[PDB]
């Protein structure tokens, strides 16, 4: 068979949305297509680079994307990252098959943070890999 494809959305997409899609690729591997954009599109963040690093994954050639509706509908799963409320949570279209996966916002917090936000989003990856 083909792949099946998760898209993990936040309101931005770089640090949430990036070190998801990271730790997507490595557990999720061969078995899924794993992409992941924003609302908003500020680059990938440098502590997320530096956090995925010390637990030896690459995100550092990952891309900005913005969300496209095309991959929304046709996606096998749709996670939305976002702190239900902050600002800026994702529009989705009818009968999109969704997930609320809800982590803080690392951004302009120190280099401690992003490293309890990567393993709480990793466990929860760990843990969809086995439903
Ligand atoms: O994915 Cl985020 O950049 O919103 O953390
Ligand atoms: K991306």
């Amino acid at each position: 068979m083909d792949k099946k494809t998760i898209y993990f959305i936040s309101t931005g997409n770089s640090a949430r949305s990036q070190m998801a899609e990271g730790w997507g690729k490595e557990i999720l591997g061969e078995g899924w297509n794993v992409y992941s954009a924003g609302i908003e599109t500020h680059g990938v963040n440098p502590k997320a680079i530096e956090a995925m690093k010390e637990v030896d994954i690459d995100i550092s050639n990952h891309t900005s994307d913005l969300i496209d509706n095309d991959i929304l509908k046709q996606s096998d799963l749709v996670v939305t990252l976002c702190s239900d409320a902050d600002n800026n949570c994702p529009i989705l279209p009818p009968n999109v098959k969704k997930e609320h996966w809800g982590f803080d916002d690392p951004a302009g917090k120190e280099w401690s943070e992003f490293q309890r936000v990567r393993d709480e989003i990793k466990l929860a990856i760990e843990k969809f890999k086995l439903r």
